């Protein structure tokens, strides 16, 4: 267990804050679910999040989540958290960094990727694009089932959306042609599969023409994703800082945080509430490595 209701001031069709006719679309969906056979993933919050991805369409919603649930059973997500092995991390890790550090003001996980190091065929020769995106999946889970549980009793209410800052310091804007596919397929993962799990999404150090280059991507990016994506450039940190305090905010970020050489500097630490033994429940630490 853990708080299960959105807090009051968030957005209404979000759990905690129903109305009657979204109260009985939830019933109804639930209903239709049951009918089914589907027994996993009818709580208020998965439910609610599929209705929010369709307007409340309740058929529509209904589709959504069955496409989903066979998704889940073809791919096997239900398990990859035991059956994949992402064993080239440590040589990704070093040309693309992926990691969190700590919380937002509203309790989200933030979650940050440094994209100026990445280069396509160096990696190509470490990893294949559906092996990454394996690991794309497994971080969902991963944080669904660790990060969040722990986020939400540290804030005091439910937690579902992350926080991400993707630094693009230094990268060529000739690269994102190299990179639409691999968009396209995340994106579309992101979408259909975990629906209303952004929460913000920052894009700080853009380079000119970024703005230009995004446009090849949002073909592939729903309206509710674009309206969470913030672009900015070197004048990122008053930006940030109002969304995250200074002592949870790196300090390469402008913030005030740190992590030591001990405990493997800001990318190998796994700092947050997720972490906390105050805050890690029947689902136990974050695999961490
Ligand atoms: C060799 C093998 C294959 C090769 C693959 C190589 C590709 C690798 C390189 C680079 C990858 C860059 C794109 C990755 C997409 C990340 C999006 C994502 O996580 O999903 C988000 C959907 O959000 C979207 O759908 C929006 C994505 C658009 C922004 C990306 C364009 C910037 C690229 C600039 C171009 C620079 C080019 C660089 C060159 C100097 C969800 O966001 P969230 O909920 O906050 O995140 C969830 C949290 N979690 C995921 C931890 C669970």
């Amino acid at each position: 267990s853990y708080p299960q209701n959105c807090p009051p001031d968030a957005l209404p069709g979000t759990p905690g804050n129903l109305d009657s006719a979204q109260e009985k679309a939830l019933a109804e969906l639930r209903k239709l679910l049951e009918d089914a056979g589907f027994i996993e993933r009818l709580d208020d919050s998965t439910l609610l999040r599929f209705l929010r991805a369709r307007k409340f369409d309740v058929q529509l919603a209904k589709e959504m989540f069955e496409n989903c649930e066979k998704w889940r059973k073809d791919y096997g997500t239900d398990t990859i958290l035991q059956d994949f092995h992402y064993d080239e991390k440590p040589l990704i890790a070093k040309f693309y960094p992926q990691y969190y550090h700590k919380t937002d003001k509203d309790g989200r996980p933030v979650y940050f990727e440094e994209l100026g190091a990445v280069n396509l065929h160096e990696m190509n020769k470490v990893t294949s694009e559906e092996r990454m995106l394996k690991n794309l999946v497994w971080e969902y889970e991963s944080v669904v089932q660790y990060r969040l549980p722990a986020c939400s009793r540290a804030a005091g209410h439910l937690v579902e959306t992350s926080c991400t800052i993707m630094d693009l310091k230094g990268i060529s804007i000739s690269s994102a042609y190299s990179v639409m596919s691999y968009v396209r397929e995340a994106s579309y993962i992101s979408q259909n599969y975990y629906p209303e799990r952004m929460g913000k999404f920052y894009i700080i150090n853009a380079p000119f023409g970024f703005s230009t280059a995004f446009r090849l991507f949002k073909p592939f990016l729903d309206p509710v994703t674009v309206s969470k994506i913030f672009i900015l450039g070197s004048s990122y940190q008053k930006e940030l800082l109002k969304q995250i305090p200074a002592e949870n905010l790196p300090v390469k970020f402008g913030g005030k945080s740190e992590v030591d050489e001990s405990k493997g500097g800001l990318y190998l630490s796994d700092i947050g509430p997720w972490r906390d033994p105050k805050y890690i429940g029947p689902e136990g630490e974050a695999p961490e490595a």
